[PDB]
């Protein structure tokens, strides 16, 4: 399918325990896009100080669409070294690996994939 709904916790900047998918621009969307798929990332929303607190390569995802059944439509948006790799709308947040954090809330998003 080309879009799936999911929804991902939000969590905590301090909390997440790996902060960030990887160490490049290809396989921190990689990644993404996999863990994703087997259900295991979650959701920072960038306040001032989340991305110090988080590794780069940043994986953001953003809205691709100005809201089927409730999930805003997203797109996701790598950056490493103030170059971004994409060109989506505003971030609804940057994506973490879940590993067992406990959400604060839920982001119902549809990820075209």
């Amino acid at each position: 399918k080309t879009h799936v709904q999911l929804s991902l916790p939000v969590l905590q900047v301090r909390d997440v325990l790996v902060r960030g998918f990887g160490d490049s621009v290809e396989e921190v969307l990689s990644e993404a896009r996999q863990h994703l798929k087997d259900g295991t990332c979650g959701l920072v929303e960038v306040e001032k100080g989340v991305l110090p607190q988080l590794e780069q390569p940043y994986v953001f995802i953003k809205r691709s669409d100005a809201a089927p059944h409730g999930h805003v439509m997203v797109e996701l948006v790598a950056e490493l070294e103030g170059i971004q790799y994409g060109r989506s709308g505003e971030t609804l947040g940057v994506l973490v690996p879940h590993v067992g954090e406990i959400p604060v809330a839920y982001r119902k998003v549809l990820l075209r994939k």
